[PDB]
RNA sequence: UAGCAGCACAUAAUGGUUUGUGGAUGUUGGGUGCAGGCCAUACUGUGCUGCCUCA
């Protein structure tokens, strides 16, 4: 509150203000900088008035200097080289005034240009003092104020000073400083330091002092002590004055060594101390290795000689296990005291030196654990470059009770509230009693000291020296009841309870870390004296309007009727009430039907229907490469064919787009085309086809599993399938029914046949009959068949010929031996054969004696031409299941490719995956949602906003939707496996696998935002947006100084407007972006809070459209990670730091002030991020986006020359995510450990990959171990490649 | 172009052994991290193969 009340009185009146350190001093001059530059921009003659800076010294000016250039707007100018100044002349600093807006110059220079008069006094608008106890002193800093008081109109001069406090005989030397200051400045002079401002605004801690008196030991063995320091001191002498170098001062450790020995021994107890000195001997051996002088090295010795005698003194001591409070110092027994005394106990102590520091840890620790009465202790202690990692390692240790500390204690640590601040000896400064009491801010606050009884004579008049000084600063800083209803509704309101209503209403608010939440409250002065209290909420309350009552002379009942009546208004927006205060889961997985479309249900031909007939029109559009074959066959286009397959059905079925199989020949395109339709079929005839049907299916493709059996009706898939042949040559496709009963009557329908081949009756050969031909063998795997297609006919081959083997000449000789076959015909020609596909997944591509064997009926061409059928009627299934859903969502529609894109899990290992469509529809969700809010309910918070959106998106919601809209019995989730998982048609399991498949809820959800991204890629933004209305997501419509104010309000953001290369119709829009929660001046509009929502889920949706229609169309792995890379607060932090948005960004938090003063320089070199900035980034573009009248196409007109060179670097070398890589690499033989803690406090991870190696990872979060480890897997590997 | 049993060697794995080395509460060294050198059990892959589907 403190920083606030400093501005608003700068802005008051003139003001001098007295600064602990130079981040204050800093920060609050160039925030009124900020603040009154209003005045400054505009090059009008009617007010050309500038602001100008007096500093004494060059380091101090350039630093000052750069802070402001660096952080500011406003152009600054530099005259700070007296030498150069003084060489120039009256027309040449015309145009360098004329030209910087902010001047910066040196004392000596400021008086010359004042002495010419040529910067008028009537120009200067805030002349801001460094260091302004120079003026006290007879410096020239009085001449030039005498002269700016001459003038009639005088500048807001503001004094800045830091020296104050300095002096001896404060009571009474302070106050002639203040009042000499002031009369001096002639201004008022307000002061605010920590501990001060919580003693004035709460004065809860509670000071204490104990006394202690000496205590000696019986045995002596102190005064033995004091006599080896003496002989040490003595030892010092003799090195003194046997230096014999002026600059050798090697002997500053050693009386370093004996000054810690004295100390710790005179304070405390020496045996802490005595054995924590074998640590530093072990570097004092090697300083006495590395000193050259060997008589220097000699007395060094004498110092090991020293140490060790301490350490033969030691056996003195008497049963060191335990001291048993018989040999510590009398302040360890008053310490125990004081620390049973409350035996919670979040307990800070001080201490002079940290080896004391550390000897005091150590001392504690062992009695803690030697007392068994001890058992709350839980000590710590606070004091090359591991050093500061350790301090940090002990800063995450903050919840450690007690704490032990030295003078670096005073500051740079966010200590919590403490309720025992033990100070070990006596303060030496007024200061350090300040920064040690600004610590205990609980509410059992107690400050304790320890004291001699011989030392409390002067401690006595010190502390009354110190509270003196405290109360003058004090002094010169101050220097009808409401009811719900007249019957019932809830309880009663007292006037007292106001107060702490509207505190814990603020405390409700949303904040961060850097930002405070707390109202302001101010009383309008009348003549009659009865002046009247207003309040104002916070920024981000709903209301933003002065609240009054009615006015009475009492502070306090005026405060607390403004709170009673503000309470109305509270209620009137409903922020009280009537008190006036798994599903979803990668676990859960169901099984799920599968379903017919209804165009195939119900499809089995009958005599007293019409029927239709379509033709599997299949065409070798792209045939193997040559240099890719290896089989070697030849290819077989089945378009030279005359016959082909094709499909009788009861009832049209609806178009479907061409598709592709994957087969011998290559990529077949199908064509599942009505060529013949309207005709019926005569009952025997009808029977004849689906016998035919069944023993095609059955003895083609072998695929009759016993717990499967055939129903000719009563099967839900009940669609023929016939071959064709072109009837009466006129060129046109027709079921040959002459074929069919041709080939049910084949004398080799079942079994092999029985040839009465003789040398009678010998086999004869045929060429012709062989030009197509699928030949059973029949000697072998007699009742086990086994097919092959024809070749060729190697007519030169012949059984006589010479066998391959060595172990028979002949084929005959085989024949005959192995099988004992006898060959009626023994000059007759040979065969080549091929074996029929075993596979039968064509869904995805995966890149002989003739009188033996016997003739099967169906030829070859057509057995070929069969063996794709299963592949595509289940493809057929599947499109005819994807147009169906389309359909009826469409009851200009999606293409039905893209349904079957969003309709496939990539468990089921298809070609056709479910990523690049989920990620877009999840993207586009979310950016409807969130515009949909920010529509609907324009009065709502970020809490409420932010809640309500995870809620409405919330994946158990998008699992419910799913379920209850029917989509989740769509997928494919099972790979292709026809002999396991296939149901053909006509075949049912006789009393899952087969009518059942099990799914995910996860997978659901993947499935519905993949349907998004489907209609947004075809059918437009419009259309999708309309497509969660159809899914049930509401997201569409059902279907008095304020103009002064902001044009003084808008300084000059023009400057900023045309390096966004854009002018808003409505300036409104720019001061909700960058307006602050903290600049509360602005009390015309909201804050940037309720911007971000907008704008975050905008940028979302623009880059992730951006990324998604790159032509190279990235893996769904890269297209995460630069999803999240894109997305990371980090880079659109950069991306704001890079186009400078914080010269313009204004906010009062002093944290947040020196994190970004310190963010920016980091990037100028080319490390917290801060937050705001990233806020800012995203609002701004939310701005963008309001004013343009919701048109995404502006902003990314506006944003993509932003974005522009970042996203060729990122795609240029993606940085992939070492946890998924890692997955992507291996996903199954990559196994990782459980989280296992290690002494260290840390995390320790193990991830195993067969067959490559076990790697180690540590980190402090389960998530960064796996990070690491999976870093350091992969660059072995790397190595290893 | 199928199935299966041995052998050479690489691998990290679960156990140990031993030389060096580390800061550490170090009551006078068993608490723990990383290099070399050995012993046992066990995993995968290319070859040396061998038998055995089909001709």
């Amino acid at each position: 509150k403190y920083q606030v009340e400093l501005l608003e009185a700068a802005l008051d009146h003139n003001t001098i203000v007295c600064l602990n350190t130079g981040s204050g001093k800093t920060f609050i001059a160039v925030l009124l900088t900020k603040e009154l530059a209003h005045q400054i921009r505009g090059d009008l003659n009617p007010h050309a008035k500038r602001t100008v800076f007096l500093v004494n010294s060059a380091n101090q000016v350039a630093q000052q200097v750069s802070a402001v250039r660096t952080h500011s707007d406003l152009k600054v100018g530099e005259y700070s080289d007296l030498e150069v100044n003084a060489s120039w002349t009256k027309e040449r600093w015309s145009q360098e005034f004329t030209k910087h807006q902010v001047l910066i110059m040196t004392c000596y220079v400021a008086l010359t240009v004042l002495k010419n008069g040529y910067l008028s006094l009537s120009d200067i608008n805030l002349l801001v003092f460094d260091e302004c106890h120079l003026a006290i002193l007879d410096h020239p800093y009085r001449e030039i104020m005498k002269l700016c008081e001459s003038c009639p109109s005088c500048p807001r001069i503001l004094g800045l000073t830091a020296s104050i406090l300095n002096g001896k005989c404060d009571p009474e030397e302070l106050e002639e400083k203040i009042q000499k200051l002031e009369r001096i400045l002639r201004s008022d002079a307000e002061t605010a330091t920590d501990l001060v401002v919580l003693d004035r605004y709460t004065s809860q801690p509670c000071e204490i002092v104990v006394d202690c008196g000496p205590f000696t030991d019986r045995s002596g063995l102190y005064e033995r002590l004091l006599m080896e320091l003496e002989a040490a001191l003595d030892f010092i002498n003799d090195c003194n004055v046997a230096v014999h170098s002026k600059e050798r001062d090697s002997t500053l450790i050693s009386k370093q060594i004996l000054s810690d020995c004295r100390a710790v021994l005179v304070v405390l107890g020496p045996w802490c101390a005595d054995k924590v000195a074998g640590m530093m001997v072990r570097e004092l051996q090697k300083y006495i290795k590395h000193e050259q002088e060997e008589l220097h090295r000699k007395f060094l010795l004498f110092t090991d000689t020293l140490l060790r005698k301490i350490h033969a003194l030691c056996e003195e001591y008497f049963s060191p296990a335990s001291l048993d409070l018989k040999y510590v110092t009398p302040k360890v027994m008053k310490l125990l005291e004081i620390l049973r005394k409350y035996k919670i106990l979040c307990g800070i102590i001080f201490v002079e030196r940290r080896y004391t520091a550390v000897v005091l840890n150590r001392l504690i620790k062992e009695a803690g654990k030697q007392d068994p009465e001890l058992a709350y202790i839980s000590s710590n202690f606070i004091t090359e470059f591991r050093k500061q990692e350790e301090v940090l390692r002990k800063f995450r240790a903050h919840e450690t009770n007690l704490l032990i500390a030295t003078s670096v204690v005073e500051e740079g640590v966010d200590i919590p509230k403490c309720n025992l601040v033990v100070r070990f000896d006596l303060p030496t400064e007024y200061r350090s009693y300040v920064q040690s009491k600004g610590r205990a801010r609980a509410p059992i606050s107690n400050y304790v000291m320890l004291a001699d009884t011989d030392k409390i004579k002067s401690f006595e008049e010190d502390l009354k020296t110190y509270k003196a000084i405290e109360k003058i600063l004090r002094n010169k800083c101050s220097k009808p009841p409401y009811v719900l209803r007249p019957d019932d509704g809830g309880p009663r309101v007292t006037i007292n309870t106001a107060i702490g209503h509207i505190n814990r209403y603020c405390a409700r608010l949303p904040s961060d870390p850097f930002t405070h939440l707390a109202p302001k409250c101010r009383t309008r002065e009348l003549p009659d004296g009865t002046f009247y209290s207003t309040l104002y909420l916070p920024i981000n309350s709903p209301l933003r309007a002065s609240i009054v009552g009615p006015p009475m002379d009492s502070v306090r009942l005026a405060e607390r009727v403004v709170a009673l009546i503000c309470c109305e208004k509270l209620h009137k927006i409903g922020e009280l009430d009537e008190h006036l205060m798994r599903p979803g889961s990668t676990k859960r997985r169901q099984c799920y039907p599968k379903a017919i479309p209804e165009c195939l249900r119900e499809s089995y031909p009958k005599p007293d229907q019409p029927c239709y007939l379509y033709v599997i029109g299949m065409v070798l559009t792209t045939p193997l490469p040559d240099e890719l074959n290896f089989r070697r066959r030849k290819l077989y286009p089945p378009e030279d064919t005359t016959r082909c397959f094709g499909i009788l059905t009861a009832k049209p079925i609806p178009q479907i787009p061409h598709f592709p199989v994957y087969t011998r020949s290559g990529e077949v395109t199908i064509s599942i085309e009505l060529k013949k339709s309207g005709f019926t079929l005569s009952q025997q005839m009808l029977e004849l086809i689906t016998r035919l049907h069944q023993y095609i299916f059955s003895h083609i493709l072998r695929l009759e599993k016993p717990a499967l059996e055939f129903k000719p009706t009563g099967a839900e898939s009940a669609y023929c399938v016939l071959p064709l042949n072109v009837v009466n040559d006129s060129g046109t496709l027709d079921i040959d029914f002459k074929f069919m009963e041709d080939i049910e009557k084949s004398e080799a329908r079942i079994g092999i046949p029985s040839t009465k081949y003789s040398k009678e009756t010998p086999f004869v050969f045929k060429l012709e009959d062989y030009q197509d031909a699928v030949i059973i063998p029949r000697y072998r795997n007699f009742d086990q068949p086994h097919r092959f297609y024809v070749a060729d006919v190697y007519t030169d081959l012949t059984p006589l010929s010479k066998f391959p083997s060595p172990e028979y000449e002949t084929f005959a000789e085989y024949y005959k031996t192995k099988y004992n076959l006898d060959l009626t015909n023994l000059n007759q020609p040979l065969l080549d054969v091929d074996h029929t596909s075993s596979r039968l997944n064509l869904l995805t591509p995966r890149h002989l004696v003739p009188e033996l064997c016997a003739i099967h009926p169906i030829p070859a061409s057509l057995w070929r031409k069969a063996v794709c059928l299963p592949s595509i009627l289940y493809r057929l299934h599947c499109l005819l299941t994807a147009e169906e859903l389309r359909a009826q969502t469409a009851s200009l529609g999606p293409n039905p490719g893209l349904i079957l894109q969003a309709l496939t899990l990539s468990n089921a290992s298809d070609g056709f995956n479910l990523e690049r469509l989920e990620m877009l529809g999840d993207s586009f969700l979310k950016h409807a949602i969130t515009t949909y809010l920010f529509c609907t309910y324009p009065d709502a918070h970020e809490g409420r906003l932010s809640y309500m959106r995870s809620k409405k998106v919330s994946n158990c919601n998008l699992y419910r939707l799913g379920k209850k809209k029917g989509l989740p019995s769509r997928m494919v989730v099972s790979i292709f496996d026809p002999p396991v998982n296939w149901l053909p048609p006509g075949y049912v399991v006789n009393q899952d696998l087969h009518t059942e498949q099990c799914i995910a809820d996860k997978s659901i959800a993947d499935c519905v935002a993949a349907l998004l991204g489907c209609y947004l890629t075809s059918c437009g933004e419009r259309a999708a947006q309309l497509f969660l209305c159809s899914l049930g997501l509401k997201v569409l419509p059902v279907i008095p100084d304020a103009e002064k104010t902001l044009n003084h309000l808008i300084s000059g953001f023009e400057t900023f407007e045309k390096k966004i290369n854009y002018r808003f119709k409505n300036k409104a829009y720019l001061l909700q972006a960058f307006t602050h929660a903290s600049y509360h001046y602005n009390t015309i509009t909201d804050c940037y809070q309720r911007l971000e929502f907008l704008g975050d889920a905008i940028l979302d949706y623009l880059i992730t459209k951006h990324l998604y229609e790159d032509p190279r169309q990235h893996s769904p792995g890269v297209l995460t990670d630069l999803r999240s890379a894109l997305v990371n607060n980090t880079i659109f932090a950069s991306l704001a730091v890079k186009y400078d948005y914080h010269k313009y960004f204004k906010a009062v938090s002093p944290e947040l002030f020196h994190v970004i003063d310190d963010f920016v320089k980091f990037q100028l070199e080319k490390i917290e991020v801060p937050k705001a900035m990233g806020d800012i980034f995203a609002s701004l573009a939310g701005a963008i986006y309001m004013d343009s009248g919701m048109s995404l196409e502006v902003v990314w007109q506006v944003y993509y020359p932003m974005m522009q060179p970042l996203i060729e670097k990122f795609s240029a070398n993606v940085p992939r995510s070492p946890v998924r890589e890692l997955l992507e690499m291996e996903p199954e033989t990559a196994k990782f450990s459980p989280a296992e803690r290690t002494y260290d406090g840390k995390v320790r991870v193990t991830v195993e990959v067969v067959g490559k190696g076990k790697f180690k990872g540590v980190g402090r979060s389960y998530r960064i171990a796996k990070s690491a480890a999976a870093r350091r897997a992969l660059r072995s590997l790397k190595a290893n490649q």
